[PDB]
C-alpha cells in the first residue's frame, strides 16, 4: 500500500558516497599494504560479509582501524570500495583477477559471480 | 564502461535498515516531543536538507541527541524515517497533513512534491 520511490535507494547511495568524499562521518580507515582508504563502516557491513562479521562483533565493533591481509591488491581493494558507493563495477582484463579475489576475500558474493561470468565471456 | 547492478542500492539500503532494527552503529537519537527515534547521522544527511544542514556544520556534527520543534508529530516524523530507510512511503488520507508539514520542516522536496499530488488526487 506504501508509494515507491524507484530513485531513493540509488540517491541516498550518490549521498552517501558524497559524504565519503568529503570525509564527513567517516568512522574507519582501512589498511591496505601502503595505501589507506576512509569510509562509513554502516556502508561497508551492507556490502560485505567480511566487514559485516568484524563490526558486528562487540569486541570489535568500535575499531577505527582495519589492516587488511597485506595480500590485497589495493587496485582491487579501491574498485570494490567504490563499487560499494556507487553499483558500478569496473571489470577489465588487467584487474579481473584481483578484483574476483579481493571480492572473494571480502565476501561479496554477487561481484565474485560477476566475474565468473566476465571470465566465462572471455 | 563500468557494469551496473540495478538492486545494489536498494539491498544496501535494506541492510543499513536493518543495522538501525538492530542499533547497529547508530550515532544520533531525534527526540520528537515525548518520542526518541534512533538513526545513523549518514542517512539522516543523505535523505534531508534539515539534517544535511545540522551535521554538516562542524559545530553540531558531533551532537548524539537532536530535540525537534516541539509541534512535529511524532508518527508524522516516524513515517519520513521509515520513508528515509525504505523508499516507500505510507501516505493516507489520516496523515498526509501531518507528514507534508513534517516533510517540509525535514526539507525533503520530493515528499513534499508526492504529499501535493496525494491533495491533488483527492
Ligand atoms: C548489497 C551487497 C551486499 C553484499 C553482502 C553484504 N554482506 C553483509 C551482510 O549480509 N550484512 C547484513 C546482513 C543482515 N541480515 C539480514 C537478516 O538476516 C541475517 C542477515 N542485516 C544487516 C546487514 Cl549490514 C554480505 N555477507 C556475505 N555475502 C556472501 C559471500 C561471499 C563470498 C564470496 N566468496 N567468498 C569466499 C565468500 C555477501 O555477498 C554480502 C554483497 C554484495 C556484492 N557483491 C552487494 O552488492
Ligand atoms: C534521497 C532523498 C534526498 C532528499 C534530500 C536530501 N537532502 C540533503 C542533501 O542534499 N544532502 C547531501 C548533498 C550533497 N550535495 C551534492 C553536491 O552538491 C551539493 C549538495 N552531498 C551529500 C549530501 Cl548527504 C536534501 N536537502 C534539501 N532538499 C530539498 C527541500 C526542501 C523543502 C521542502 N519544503 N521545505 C520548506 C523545504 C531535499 O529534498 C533533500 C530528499 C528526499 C525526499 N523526499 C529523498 O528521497
Amino acid at each position: 500500500s506504501q508509494i515507491q520511490f524507484t530513485r531513493h535507494a540509488s540517491d541516498v547511495l550518490l549521498n552517501l558516497n558524497r559524504l565519503r568524499s568529503r570525509d564527513i562521518l567517516t568512522d574507519v580507515v582501512i589498511v591496505v599494504s601502503r595505501e589507506q582508504f576512509r569510509a562509513h563502516k554502516t556502508v561497508l557491513m551492507a556490502c560485505s560479509g567480511l566487514f559485516y562479521s568484524i563490526f558486528t562483533d562487540q569486541l570489535k565493533r568500535n575499531l577505527s582501524v582495519i589492516n587488511l591481509d597485506p595480500e590485497i591488491n589495493p587496485e582491487g581493494f579501491n574498485i570494490l570500495l567504490d563499487f560499494m558507493y556507487t553499483s558500478r563495477l569496473n571489470l577489465r582484463e588487467g584487474n579481473i583477477m584481483a578484483v574476483m579475489a579481493t571480492a572473494m576475500y571480502l565476501q561479496m558474493e554477487h561481484v565474485v559471480d560477476t566475474c565468473r561470468k566476465f571470465i566465462k565471456a572471455s
